[PDB]
Order: C-alpha cells, then structure tokens, then sequence
C-alpha cells in the first residue's frame, strides 16, 4: 500500500524573537530547516546578525532588571504558568519537534516536552529557597553573603532534543534571576521560537528570554564574543565546543559550561541476566535513532556470554519499527539531517573496513516512504577491539559496538580508556559489584540496571573531555548566581598608619 | 651572600631541572641577587604531572580524617616557622616584616587549618525517586590541578590555592611567580615533613610564557587556578581553551571603589583609605584606589590624608616600626612611575609623593613614595587603570545615585567599600555595587570562611569558604534502579 498525496507546504518565514515579539533580522542571511523524513523544506529561517545580537543583549539587560526586582514567589508563579502552558500544548509542540528532528511522535510526545517542563517546574519551586549565608566572626563583626544574578547569559543548543535543551538551559538561568539569549541549532530552530512565545504568555518580562536562530560560526560566535554576556552554556560536539571556548577566552571574561557527548560504556557483568542486559543495551543505543549524548555505545559483554548476547540483540533489533513518525507503533526514525546520515555512514564503512563483524544493519533503509528520508538501519558491530574508529569515536547514530572481556579489572580499565567521560552503567544483581564498579568509572552520569533516566533532581554532565559544569539539580540553580561577600565591622577600625 | 641555586620540587624532593633555563630573583631593597633559580622545562612538567598522578591516588585512598590530620600537622609547622618564613618573604618581596610576620603566613595557615577541619564534612546527596529507585551522588577528586601564583603574597597564595585542592583529595602542581619563587619551595618541604604523600604538592618555578604555558597545555591537568594580571590571565584562558578541556578560575585585580558617605566620620574614612591604599606598598589586588569623597568634605579629607601620609614609616624592613616597603621589583617601579607621570600630565593635582625615595638606604631599593592625587576625573588613566603601587586617586562626588553609578562604571569588580554610620545607607549602597568583596566601615580582612573573588573582568570563581572546597571536586550521579527496566524495543 503506497502513501502519496502528502505534500506539506512551507511555514511562514521564521523571524527572530527579541523583547516579547517577533522581529525581522537585519543580517541578510537566511537558512532552511528540512523535514528529515521527507526532504521537504519546513521553513525559511532568518539568522541574527551582529547588530541583531547587540539589540537582543540590550533587550535582555532591560528585561533582567525587571525580572530580578520581582519577588522570588512572583518569579516562581510565572515559571509555573509556563509549565502549565507546556503541559497543555505538549502534543502540538511534540508534532512540531517530530517534523523538525525526525524523532517519532512516540518519543517527542512522552519525553521531550514532558521532561523539559519537569525541569522548569522543579526550578520554579526552588526559587524561594535560594539563600546566602551569615558567618559570625566575633562579637563586633559578621559576614553575610548574597547570591546575586549574573545578568545576561547565553545558551547555545543542539539539534537532538531542541526544546528540552532550551528548557533545561533557560529554567535555572531564569530561576536564578537572569535573562537568557538562546541560540538554537540551525538544524532545529522551530520549537525554541514557540517556547519564547509561551514564556511571554506566562508573564515573563519582555527581554528575559530572547531567541536568535542562526549559523554557529556567525550568530553563535557573535554571542560568545559579546562583551555584556556573563556566562555561556553550550551543548554540542567537541569541535564546536572548542571554538566556543577559544572565542569566549578571547573576549570578555565569562564562565563557560559545556556538555560535549561521549563514548559511554555499558558493562554487562558476569552474573547479569542477558534479557535485561539486552533490553538495556537496546535502550542505550537506539533511542532517538542513536542520537543521544549519553548513549552506551561500547557494550562490554563477558566472552562466555557473547554468543548468547548477540542472539538476544538480533531478536530485539528485529522488533524495531521504523515507519510513519506519527504512528503509535513507530519507535525508530530517520536521522536529523542528510549530512549527518552521510557522516554516520562513513563510520559504518570504517567498521566494515577495519574488520568488525556486522551483526545487523549497516545500510540505509530502502523502499517507498524511506527513500525520501534520512534513514539508517539499526546497526550492530561485534568482534570489536579498542583501537577501532567506531569504538573510539562518537558516531551519534544507531551504531552499537559489542566488545568482549574476561575479567572485572580489565573491563574497568577499558571502560575508562577514553578521553570521554559522560555516562556509564553496569548490569549486575550483585550489591558489591554494582557499587564498586560504578565508583571506579570516570563518568558523571551512572546507571545501575537501567539507562537514560535523568530526573530533574539529578546533576548531569561530563568528566574529562565530555564537559565542564553540570545541569539540573540544586547545584545548577546556584551556578547561575554569583556570590557577594559583605563584612559588617561594628568595632573601631584600626589603621597601622 | 647569595642563596644556593634553587631547584624544582617534584615527588618529595628537590630535583635539578632539565630546561637549560635559569633566572634570578632580586632583593628589591638592595638590587642584589637573592638566588639563581632553575626553571621547569616541558619534560620537567610532564614528570611533575606523572608524580602528581601517583601521589593523588595514595592521598585520595586515605581516610578523610587521615588527610585532615596531615594538613593540621602542616599548620603546626607553619605556625612554628612563621618568623623564618616571614623573613624570607620579606627578602623576596620587599614587604616589611611587620606585615609578613603578622599576615602572610598567619592567614595562609588559617585557610589551610580551616579546610583541614572541613574534609570530613564533604558529603554527597541521596534523592529518592520512587519506592523502587533512588539516586546518590559522590563528590570525587578532580585528579591533578595547577595553581599559578602572583608575586605580592607568594606563600599566602600558595596556601590558599593548595589548601582546598589538597583537602578535596587532589594533587596540585604550583607555579610561583618568577619574581618571588622562594617561599613556595619552602612550603613544599613543609608539606612533606607533615606527611603529605610524595607528588601531592610539586613546585615548578619558571617563566610564565614557558613553564606556565607548559602547565596550562598539559593534557592531564583537570583545573587551573590563576592569580595575576588581566593580560597574563587572558593568555592562560586562551592556552587552556586550546588544550585539554579544563575549568579555569581566576582572580585578576581591580580598581575598587571606596565610598565615603556624606555622614561619615572623616578620621575613620581617612584611616580606612590609608589601609586600602598603602598596605604592602599598594600591591594588593583589593585596594580601594578610587576614593570617592563628598564635595563638601574634600578639603578636610585631604588634610587628614596628608597628616596620615606624613606618619608613614619607610625604612629598615626588619624593624618593628617600619610599615612601608619598596615595590617588589625595579621593573614594577618603572611601570608605577609611568602611571604617576600620566596623572601629572593629565592634570590631576598631586597632594603628596609622586617620586622615588632618595638618600642613604633608599637609593639601592625600588622605593616609590606614598602618592595621592586629587581633583581626579573618571577619564584619567590613573583612575581607569590598576596601578599596583602606592597611588591613591581622590574623586569628589555630589549624590548617592551618582557615586553608585561611577563606582560601577568600570570593567573591574573585585572589591568595594562604604564608610557610613547609617544602617540603611551601608546596606543599600553595598547591595548595588558590582563587586565580589564588600567592606562596611573597614577594609582588607579576608576570613577563611568568607568566599572572595571578582565580578566582571576581575575574576571567575571564588577562593575560601565552604564553596571552594566543593569546587575542587566533581559530582558523579548514580541511579539505582531496583524495579524491572522497561525497554520500548
Ligand atoms: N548532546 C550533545 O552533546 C551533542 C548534540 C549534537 C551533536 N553532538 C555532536 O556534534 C557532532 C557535530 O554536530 P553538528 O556539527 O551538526 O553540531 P554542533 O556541535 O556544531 O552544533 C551545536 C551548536 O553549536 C553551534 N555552533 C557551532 N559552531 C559554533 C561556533 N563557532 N560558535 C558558536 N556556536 C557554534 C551550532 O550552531 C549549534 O547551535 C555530531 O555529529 C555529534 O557527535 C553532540
Ligand atoms: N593579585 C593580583 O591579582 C595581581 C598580582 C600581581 C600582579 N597583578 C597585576 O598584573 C600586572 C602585571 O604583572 P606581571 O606581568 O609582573 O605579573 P603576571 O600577571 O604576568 O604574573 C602572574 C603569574 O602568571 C604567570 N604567567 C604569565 N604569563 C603566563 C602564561 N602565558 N601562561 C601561564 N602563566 C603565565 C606568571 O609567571 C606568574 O606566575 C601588575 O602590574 C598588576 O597590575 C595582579
Ligand atoms: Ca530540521
Ligand atoms: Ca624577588
């Protein structure tokens, strides 16, 4: 059964969002966002120029002062109103996210906005608990501290969880009393513009959340260079993260936090149930079509279990349902873009070339309704070794690498023998093995007998080359403030002169 | 006589460098060479990092209280050797013994003692999600970190950087200023005598653009803590950004305002301004070098400043009564003198000083007289730029809103202060100032408990306080899932 008559016309040209309204860019620059399931253009999108960025900062400086002068509970109520709107519009926002990203609606309608709103809801309730300290020195003197807003901060987003990233960056920044200028990925700009409208409808003062689509090397760099931005929070690849660090270091002194992906290990212990292990390995590799920074893409399996484990993976890969992204039963989508597919395919070819055994997948999906999409089959390599390119490098597609191991000390060494350090996990029913292995792994995000859950309360970020700083949890609210120490000297000051 | 040629400190002992590079540290009171000092080369730095990697593992495997006791032993030694260390600091820096013997080691050891006691309180958290799952976090050491020190408070900076780093379970490689490398080497020996494991505190003298750069570029250093000027701080930020991903914290000086309120007692205000400008001969990063005085009080305030400047006692740096020294080096004196000449050339009125000290016993040292400019305006070079010498700029003002604006009209933001007996004025002014370190009716006290660092271009991050101990750990989040994991595939 063929499915045609599905032309979707273009959206309106997308503008910038500055100071509570859409405004035309003055860059002379536009770019297109493409539906990765069909190749059709979703919208032409305007890119913010240097003067547009400067106006956005001045808008943010003005809005931040209004926002910071409110009470803590007034701020809490406005962010909760935005949460309420996000819950009401979940399905509509999820459909837009599916169009822009290629992720199944079964994901976007249950995870992306749900968990993005979860984090905003969490920080909204913590605003009144944000406190300084008081330190007695002696009867005649004491110190108190204030946690003051930084001012105007910049968030730079990635294309795999667009609205979730926008919410996870903006929520602590705004709750700490800052304004944020958010630069979405040029691959997926659309839901960030919706979020800005929602924030306005909730009562957020004009300028406190401005959204600037544009190209990383242009708009993004204009932001990192601006002298009045106090902090940058970046999600994306290592290459662009290094440009952001370098450009920010060359400009006004600012703090930079970063989440840069990884090559996270999944350690299947010698006492693990292999159905559970296989279920975890599937969720650690093929959710959002393998486009998750925390994926467990090095799956370490005991040699004695490798043959059986491979069969359990093949059985579950055979259940994956690629298809209509709006269909209830679809759980696998195209990649986010055709250029990204080309890169993933180059990684797959290196796996073949370097002698890994192809267990399944390894090609594009074919036939009517896949031929127009950026699809890559769910792919598993086995007989992998630690020197292979597919094992060493983040692929960001549906490519699992199975590595066999002999003993626990060995697998810990190998799990840690990476420049990366984002996530890790272990499958074992044993109390001592679970905690003792996890305590030795050099990663910031660790799952035991699970994968992927990221509660609002739980700080997440990378060790080593996978990141600086954390997101979520109480600590991240604090990191969007700066400490002022104040000493009150009530005794007579003694000069030596 | 000259000291013995100074070597690197790596893995619990002094070791000859392999750079082919030496430099001289000069006694700024005499111009004489104190010592020839070896500089660490690129291969020396790599050996220091491997030593620190080995030592950090021993250190971090000890119990918390075992680490506390060793740092407390070092405190005990520092208290006992206070005067000897102070005398060496005075030779290397030119600061009077009346300062070094009362402040530098005393407050450096205060911060080490503070953090030693806090190690056992460093905790993670636990977060219940539901009956079948919970999260817990660990605060883990970073590994090997680097501190890069400045020349005005050499051993105090070495202790304020190493104390939280070591207390959190890290090893630190410390790079002292090439102007003042001597007390950091003494500190390294003291830590070993206290029982610090070999490699946990290594000291690499050398030139900033060589040794300093090799450290900031090394792939296995997890964090850089830097104190110094803006220009060198920018180089450190850029070189670190081009190298391994690492966090960098920085304290970079300021042009801090002291606001004298219209209801202030002017004797108190003059006393605070003197202490905010002429301690350590003006070589303190938090100095209140823009002194804002109500127009109605300016004449009387100047008389009171002149009276107290007239009392300053420059002389024998080991005499009890001396309270003013030469500057740290002859190159630094030249730069301060250029600032003084610009204040003259731009039309500021010289109230006092403005020249070198002269005569027997001053002619051979890097002395600049305590200097005060008045009739200053906000566009003047001496008002806009950090001098790091004994140069006060007096600026008159008319109203409270104006002085708040002008106080904040700087790229800097390290410290600030206000002098006022009024409750509302004191707190309301301070809450509006864009600075990290704020003093009411005082200046310069920096308790171990109090976090200190800069706003805006004066810094990133904080030192001292509970938060700095936490800042030398990294958070690992661990989810324990006890229910049956659900896969959608
Ligand atoms: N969650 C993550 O950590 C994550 C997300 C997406 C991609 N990645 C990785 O990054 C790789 C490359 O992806 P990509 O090139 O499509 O994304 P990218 O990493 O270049 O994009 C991330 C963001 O950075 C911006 N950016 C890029 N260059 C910039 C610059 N010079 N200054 C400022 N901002 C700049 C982009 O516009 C976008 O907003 C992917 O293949 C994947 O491995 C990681
Ligand atoms: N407490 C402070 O913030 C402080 C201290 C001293 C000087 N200063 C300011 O800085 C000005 C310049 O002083 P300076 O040049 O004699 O000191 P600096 O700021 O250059 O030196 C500080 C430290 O930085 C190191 N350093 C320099 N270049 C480096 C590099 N490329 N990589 C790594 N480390 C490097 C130096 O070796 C030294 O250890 C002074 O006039 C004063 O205004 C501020
Ligand atoms: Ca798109
Ligand atoms: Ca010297």
């Amino acid at each position: 059964h063929h499915h045609h008559h599905h032309h979707m016309s273009r959206m309106a040209e997308q503008q910038l969002y500055i100071h509570g309204k859409f405004v035309a860019a003055t860059s002379g620059k536009t770019f297109e966002t493409i539906n990765p399931a069909t190749g059709e253009v979703l919208a032409t999108v305007q890119a913010a120029g240097r003067e547009d960025v400067d106006r956005a900062v001045k808008s943010a400086q003005q809005g931040q002062k209004v926002w910071a002068a409110m009470s803590a509970m007034a701020r809490s109520r406005i962010l909760r109103k935005a949460v309420d709107i996000l819950r009401e519009r979940n399905d509509e926002l999820a459909r837009l996210e599916t169009l822009d990203t290629g992720k199944p609606l079964s994901e976007t309608a249950a995870v992306d906005i749900v968990t993005g709103a979860d984090v905003l809801e969490y920080y909204a309730g913590l605003i009144p608990a944000l406190e300084g300290s008081q330190i007695p020195l002696r009867d005649s003197s004491f110190v108190y501290t204030r946690r003051e807003p930084l001012g105007v901060v910049a968030g730079i987003g990635a294309w795999n969880y667009p609205i979730q990233i926008a919410l996870w960056k903006s929520a602590p920044a705004l709750a700490a009393g800052n304004a944020m200028i958010f630069k979405p990925s040029e691959v997926t700009p659309l839901t960030a513009l919706k979020l800005a409208e929602i924030y306005r409808e909730a009562g957020l003062p004009d300028g406190v959340f401005n959204v600037l689509p544009g190209i990383g090397a242009e708009t993004g760099q204009y932001l990192t260079e601006h002298p009045d931005i106090a902090k940058i929070s970046f999600t994306g690849g290592v290459a662009s993260g290094k440009k952001v660090m370098a450009n920010s270091a060359a400009s006004s002194l600012k703090e930079v936090t970063m989440e840069l992906g990884g090559k996270s290990p999944l350690i299947i212990a010698e006492d693990a149930n292999l159905d559970l292990a296989a279920d975890i390995a599937m969720m650690a590799n093929f959710y959002s079509s393998g486009q998750v920074c925390t994926n467990g893409t090095r799956v370490f399996v005991p040699a004695k279990f490798k043959a059986e484990f491979e069969h359990k993976i093949l059985e579950r890969v055979g259940r994956i349902r690629a298809g209509d992204l709006f269909a209830d039963d679809t759980n696998f989508g195209p990649l986010v873009s055709f250029p990204h597919r080309q890169n993933v395919l180059r990684y797959i070819e290196s796996g073949k070339s370097e002698g890994a055994r192809l267990l399944c997948g390894g090609d594009v999906l074919k036939g009517e309704g896949f031929d127009n999409g950026a699809w890559v089959a769910p792919t598993v390599f086995t007989d992998c070794t630690d020197d292979m390119t597919i094992v060493r490098e983040e692929i960001f597609g549906p490519v699992m690498s199975i590595l066999s191991y002999d003993d626990e000390a060995e697998v810990i060494r190998r799990a840690n023998a990476t420049e990366y350090g984002l996530a890790a996990g272990v499958v074992t029913p044993d109390l001592n093995r679970a905690h003792r292995i996890i305590h030795q792994l050099e990663a910031g995000i660790c799952w035991i007998n699970s994968w992927g859950e990221s509660p609002a309360e739980m700080p997440v970020g990378g060790y080593k080359h996978s990141g600086i700083g954390r997101e979520n949890g109480v600590m991240t609210l604090q990191s969007y403030t700066q400490v002022k120490s104040i000493q009150v000297e009530m005794g007579p000051f003694q000069s030596i002169f």
